[PDB]
């Protein structure tokens, strides 16, 4: 009978039906001809009509829809680009669009924190040094020594002609990736570029397995700054096996922070391109793919060996085994360091909960589910079980172009 | 138009522009993408689905544009114009039942595609019959542990009258009994099943592993039903390699996978009993029929077993005995002399085939949540592999239960 997409949880037996997805105000890869789901990566008139949607959204959200305020400041908007081509949001719509774009972000498993995070309004920043104090009052703020919390900074919007507020690293955090003069790769494999533009940029290298990288920052028009993180603001976490007393001797951390800078925050018609923002890991982000996907640190046959499995063949599941371990060392050592982390199992429980709680508050979730699902234990997790509607809402974030 | 398909462990790309193809649409718009729900929700049509496919099968072997081409379709439009329907040669037909197998998106299986035994069943005019057939095709498909993949194709639907079916979804399944406190002993997923064989007059076990008999519709008529000999069915006791209280629990799990509901299309005609074989992946028995929280649902009991925290979810007493009830499974059937796979043998096959397929046809239809196996899945290489789904026919379709 409902002409919306019928949602199916094949555990439960239970049934929804998607009505949000009529929100949807651009196309996302598939079509009725082919579905292309599991790829990463698929103006005066326009950009009016999305910042009144916005600002309707706001309104919608605080209750005064239809209201003179929210007739007013519509009208504000539009003198506004009337006369100068952009706008600017309130302070408190740059904290509702700043949440809203978590809220929408169709691969997040977090989701069910989504109204818990610190905006940081950093839209005054005129400088590189200056978006250098910012990101360090983040991290500060965001780690907590161990009792981590959700924020984001917000550096000022795109302007006409004008260059763009830049962070070129892809995260807050991140080892370098040396390449050899023997092929291989000394660090993590992922940020081989932004070691080599760092080294450029006359950072002096370090050595090791597990170096913290400089932060390379782009203040409009400029050539992009060095900053070298203190180190006593990287909280870091070393690695140790809860009954496989080996495993500390491996010599693996990881940094407590995950804090991701290289995406673009739109709202309303708005792009701000450097909005970095960070919250806390899920176990198996590090357990098993920065640790072991074959592309990154790749430590699955060196644990296996020294749990003395077979290797020389599949069905010995050798693999599935050490991975585990390998989460399992991910979690005791968060838990031991005290610093915040969520096991796989916890943290789609957690998803669930949100989509309940979605569909009670809009009619439905955007959510990919090659994403949703873990990388280890997939069907023993409930999200597997869960049939998803995946659609582009606004406020987003967005992937862009590397700066260079 | 032509989707760039990357691999993000190697940096490869390729493109796809075997999806050009595809005649019938998917659940997804440029609005919203339902790739993941389970379900999708005339003389003219017949006659071009059909020229398509006779075209398929002579350029298949080489004869494109020739004699035997040119008259075989001549026989196609003229059974169609005037009986608004035709008939296959075996041979098309054994064609296309390998074909539909290729073109399966969701089939982790398929560099197997071309070694299928096809029994034609299409002489059959009584469930009787059927249950004959369907004994050879068991017997054959089994072949003492040394599994070989079969079909057996039974007469297609037609105008006027009632299907062909098997009301079983899959030729060997285990009971399930609703019992006193709306629980469940046996296998949840057949109560349904295990229902109507009650109500046809079988007489019910009360075991966990009670192999059900099969229900048989020939058309129009009430189903009649039929118990598989019990040699016949070739069933796997699970024992674990180092844990000798294992095979205490008492689990086990039959040899042939055979599926008997789904529908075969070939070139506009439908098959509505065709059951098919092969051989199981292990995750399908350790993980998703064992584990499941709505099947047997042994999770918990092996982690006591295994005397794990039981009380937190941060100790991972689910991934660890998840991880022993598979090992179980292959070192049972590996015990038993049983062809199985595991997800990472079957996974790097399943690499290779979408490199024949690039090759051979310009890409392969292919269905990322299904292809990715329930355990483990980015520790095998095609959780990093993009994919493109779509529809090609030949095809098997669901169709609805009969009853
Ligand atoms: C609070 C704890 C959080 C957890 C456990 C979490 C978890 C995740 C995970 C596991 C992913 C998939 C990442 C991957 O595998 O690469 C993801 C994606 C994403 N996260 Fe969250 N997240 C959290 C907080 C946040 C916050 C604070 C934001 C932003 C305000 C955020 C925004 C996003 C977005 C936009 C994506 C999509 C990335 C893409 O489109 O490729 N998350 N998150
Ligand atoms: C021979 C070894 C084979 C292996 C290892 C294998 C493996 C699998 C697996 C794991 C699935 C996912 C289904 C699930 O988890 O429920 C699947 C799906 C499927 N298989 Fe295969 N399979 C094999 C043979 C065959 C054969 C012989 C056929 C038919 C000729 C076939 C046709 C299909 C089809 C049509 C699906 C998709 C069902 C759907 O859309 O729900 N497979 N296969
Ligand atoms: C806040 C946060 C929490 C968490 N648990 N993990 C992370 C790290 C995973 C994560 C989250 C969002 C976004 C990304 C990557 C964004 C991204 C950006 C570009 C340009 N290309 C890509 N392939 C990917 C990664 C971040
Ligand atoms: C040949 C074969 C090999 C293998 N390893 N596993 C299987 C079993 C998995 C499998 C494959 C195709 C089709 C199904 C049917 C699933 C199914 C689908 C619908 C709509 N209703 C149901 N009651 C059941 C199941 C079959
Ligand atoms: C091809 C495939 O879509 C790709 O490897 C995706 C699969 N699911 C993922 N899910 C998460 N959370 N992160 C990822 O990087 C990926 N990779
Ligand atoms: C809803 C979700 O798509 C559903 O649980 C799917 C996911 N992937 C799967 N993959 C396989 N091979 N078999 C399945 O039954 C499923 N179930
Ligand atoms: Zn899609």
């Amino acid at each position: 009978g409902p002409k919306f997409p019928r949602v199916k949880n094949w555990e439960l037996g239970s049934i929804t039906y998607d009505t949000l997805c009529a929100q949807s105000q651009q196309d996302g890869p598939c079509t009725p001809r082919r579905c292309l789901g599991s790829l990463m990566l698929p103006p005066a008139e326009q950009l009016l009509s999305q910042a009144r949607d916005f600002i309707n959204q706001y309104y919608s959200s605080i209750k005064r829809s239809g209201s003179q305020a929210h007739e007013e400041r519509l009208q504000e908007v539009e003198a506004e680009v009337a006369s100068t081509g952009t706008y600017h949001l309130r302070e408190s719509e740059l904290v509702f669009g700043a949440k809203q774009a978590w809220r929408n972000a169709p691969r997040c498993v977090g989701r069910i924190q989504w109204g818990k995070l610190q905006v940081f309004d950093a839209r005054d920043c005129s400088s590189a040094q200056e978006m250098f104090t910012y990101i360090c009052n983040h991290i500060k703020y965001a780690t907590n020594r161990g009792n981590l919390r959700s924020a984001i900074t917000v550096f000022p919007q795109r302007a006409p002609g004008r260059g763009d507020f830049r962070i070129w690293n892809s995260q807050l955090v991140r080892y370098a990736g040396y390449r050899q003069q023997d092929g291989s790769v000394r660090g993590d494999p992922a940020n081989v570029e932004i070691t080599e533009l760092c080294i450029q940029h006359g950072w002096t290298p370090g050595n090791g397995r597990f170096d913290v990288l400089p932060l390379l920052l782009q203040a409009p028009d400029e050539a992009p700054e060095l900053f070298v993180l203190p180190p006593e603001l990287v909280l870091e976490v070393p690695l140790e096996h809860p009954t496989l007393e080996w495993f500390a001797a491996l010599g693996l951390r990881w940094y407590a922070l995950p804090a991701v800078s290289n995406m673009l925050l739109e709202i309303g018609g708005l792009e701000f391109s450097a909005a970095p923002f960070s919250g806390w890991y899920m176990s198996t982000e590090i357990g098993t793919r920065d640790l072991c996907d074959p592309h990154r640190y790749n430590i699955l046959e060196d644990v296996a060996v020294c749990m003395d499995l077979d290797t020389r063949t599949t069905s010995s599941l050798w693999k599935d085994k050490a991975a585990v371990e390998i989460n399992l060392a991910v979690l005791h050592s968060f838990q031991l360091a005290k610093v915040t982390i969520v096991d796989h199992h916890a943290a789609t429980v957690s998803f669930m909960k949100h989509l309940d709680n979605e569909q009670k508050a809009r009619g439905g979730c955007p959510a990919d589910w090659a994403w949703i699902v873990p990388p280890i234990s997939g069907s023993l997790t409930p999200v597997f079980h869960q049939e998803m509607v995946n659609y582009i809402l606004s406020p987003a974030f967005r992937y862009q172009p590397d700066p260079w």
